[PDB]
């Protein structure tokens, strides 16, 4: 009720994250910069494929002249124009400062954390923003120099409740060359893990009595 970012949620729960990748369209390079986009806008966009049980998301990218890829079992993915989505319920097991980090992102990246932004309790499929200050994380790959990688890295942290879900949504876009996407976890003891297994979950079909936010 009160918890503004927590679910509680009493069902069969399914390990991993929910991959979606959408149609990349020319000129989506720009729209990285967009507030409407990034939130909300690429959900506009075909989705291409769609899978679950994703417990390790990171990937990095480069191999010139092969254009395609297998990413998450998928095969023949366009890694060089990528709009990617990744969405579930993060678990905390004990109470404390849970971190989600985003690191050394090419292209661009934006984190959205808890029910009120990443999406609803009881309907991953119901996604709104209310400004476009909703987000938790937001990374841009901006050339700062002569490097050939981004330098810049983003942690967010927050004191999470034992047993309790958190909805949690993730939008990376890959422009051109190089694909870098490192999404990570960090426990209340400092250890940050690359694999999100026993953390990250998805559930099937939720009614009124398994779900209450
Ligand atoms: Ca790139
Ligand atoms: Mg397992
Ligand atoms: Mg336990």
């Amino acid at each position: 009720s009160d918890s503004a970012y927590a679910c509680d949620i009493d069902a069969t729960r399914y390990d991993g994250f929910n991959a979606t990748i959408y149609e990349f369209q020319p000129g989506d390079g720009r729209l990285t910069r967009d507030p409407v986009f990034m939130s909300t806008g690429y959900l506009n966009r075909t989705q291409l494929h769609s899978i679950t049980g994703v417990t390790d998301p990171g990937f990095s990218i480069y191999t010139p002249g092969v254009p395609t890829t297998t990413l998450y079992g998928i095969p023949n993915v366009n890694w060089e124009n990528l709009l990617l989505e990744l969405k579930g319920y993060f678990r905390a097991e004990v109470s404390g400062d849970y971190g989600l980090s985003l690191r050394n992102i090419d292209d661009s990246a934006i984190l959205f954390f808890g029910k009120e932004t990443a999406f609803q309790c009881c309907n991953e499929n119901s996604i709104s923003n209310e400004a476009s200050t909703d987000y938790s994380l937001f990374t841009i790959f901006r050339q700062e120099g002569d490097e050939t990688t981004n330098l810049d890295s983003f942690t967010y942290t927050q004191y999470l409740e034992a047993g309790k879900y958190y909805p949690v949504r993730t939008f990376f876009v890959n422009i051109e060359r190089h694909a870098v996407f490192n999404f990570t976890m960090t426990l209340p003891d400092g250890t940050e893990l690359t694999d999100f297994h026993n953390y990250i979950y998805q559930f099937g079909a939720l009614d009124e009595e398994q779900c209450q936010a």
